[PDB]
C-alpha cells in the first residue's frame, strides 16, 4: 500500500522514508505504526508539499529563500513547526 | 495421525510444526499435548489461514508488506493477537 | 524468472535455494551463475526430482531406502552421482 | 547548463551525478570534464536506460532480480559492462 506521511515510529516522526532501523529507506502504511512497512521505491518518497509555511510566508514552489544556494521545500504544510525538508 | 495447530507443549503455543524439545520438526496429534505426535513431513506443515488480520487490515493473500524478504501469511486469522506466520 | 537447478556460484554446484552468502534463501536464474538471482519463495525450493538413481536403482516416489525413518527424494536425477536431497 | 552521463572526472566514469571530490551531489556539463558543472536538483539524476543488458538478457523494465532491498535499472545500455544503475 501506499506511504502514510507522516507517520509515528517508536514515538519518531517520519515526513519520508527513513533509514532509521533499517538498511534501507522504508516507511510505514498506517500513521501510527503499527507493524505494516515497506522500502521504499522513487514513487514512495516524500514529495514537497505546497503551499508550505516558512517564516510565516507561504510558498507555492521550492524557493532559495533561507537557503541561497539549493533551492528546497517543505516536506508538510508547516515547515515552521515540522522543519521537515528535502532540496528540490 | 494429522496435525492439530494450533497446539500447546509445554506452555508454548504451536502454530505449526516446531523443533521445540527437538532437532527434527514435529507437531502434536492434540491441541493439548497428551503424548501423541509425529515428525513433520512436507505436508504436515501448516497452511495460510486467510483471511488474516495485520495491522488491523484485513489481508486475503500472502503480502510482502512487513518483510525484509519475502511475502508471507498469517498461520492464524489474527496476526496482531498471535504473531504465527510462514512465508509463501 | 525461475530459478535453474543446478546452478553454479562461485564454484559450488546447487540444486536448491541456498543462504550461501545470504541471510536469506536464493537462486541464480541461470546455471552458471552471471549476477542474475532472487529470493526464494515457497514455489521456487527444488521439488523431487523422479525418477532419480540411488545406490543404482530406481526410485519412483519418496523412499525410506537407506534411511529407514523419513522418506526422502533426490533434488536431481542421479542421487550416487550429485547426492542433492531433501526429506519429503 | 545540462548533466552529460557519462562523463569522466579524474580518471572515473560516472553515470550519474556524484560525490566525487565532493560533499553535494554534482555532474559535468561535458563528456569529458573540462572545468563546466553544476550541483544536482532532482530533475538533474540520470533516468533509466531501457532497454538493457543484464546478466547476458534484456530488460524492458526495472526489475528486482539482482536487488537485496528494491526494482532497479541500469544507467546505461548494458549493465553488465557498465554496472551503473539506480533504484525505481
Ligand atoms: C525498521 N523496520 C520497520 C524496517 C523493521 C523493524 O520493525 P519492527 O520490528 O520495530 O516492527
Ligand atoms: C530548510 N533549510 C534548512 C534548507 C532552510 C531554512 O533554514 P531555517 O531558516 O529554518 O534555519
Ligand atoms: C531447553 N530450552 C530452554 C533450550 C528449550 C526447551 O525448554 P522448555 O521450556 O521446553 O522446558
Ligand atoms: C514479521 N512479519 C510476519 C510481519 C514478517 C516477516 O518478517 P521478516 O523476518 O521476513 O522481515
Ligand atoms: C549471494 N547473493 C547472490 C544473494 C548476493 C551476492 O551476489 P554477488 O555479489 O556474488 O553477485
Ligand atoms: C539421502 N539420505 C542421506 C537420506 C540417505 C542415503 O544415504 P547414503 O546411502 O547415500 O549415505
Ligand atoms: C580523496 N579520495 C581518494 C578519498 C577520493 C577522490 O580522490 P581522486 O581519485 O579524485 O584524486
Ligand atoms: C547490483 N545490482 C544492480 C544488480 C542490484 C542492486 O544491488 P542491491 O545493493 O540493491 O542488493
Amino acid at each position: 500500500e501506499e506511504c502514510v506521511f507522516p507517520f509515528v515510529y517508536r514515538n519518531r516522526k517520519h515526513f519520508d522514508c527513513t533509514v532509521h532501523g533499517s538498511l534501507f529507506p522504508w516507511c510505514s502504511l498506517d500513521a501510527d505504526y503499527v507493524g505494516r512497512w515497506k522500502y521504499c521505491a522513487q514513487r514512495d518518497y516524500a514529495k514537497c508539499v505546497f503551499p508550505f509555511i516558512y517564516g510565516g510566508k507561504k510558498y507555492e514552489t521550492c524557493t532559495k529563500i533561507g537557503s541561497m544556494w539549493m533551492s528546497w521545500c517543505s516536506l508538510s504544510p508547516n515547515y515552521d513547526k515540522d522543519r521537515a525538508w528535502k532540496y528540490c
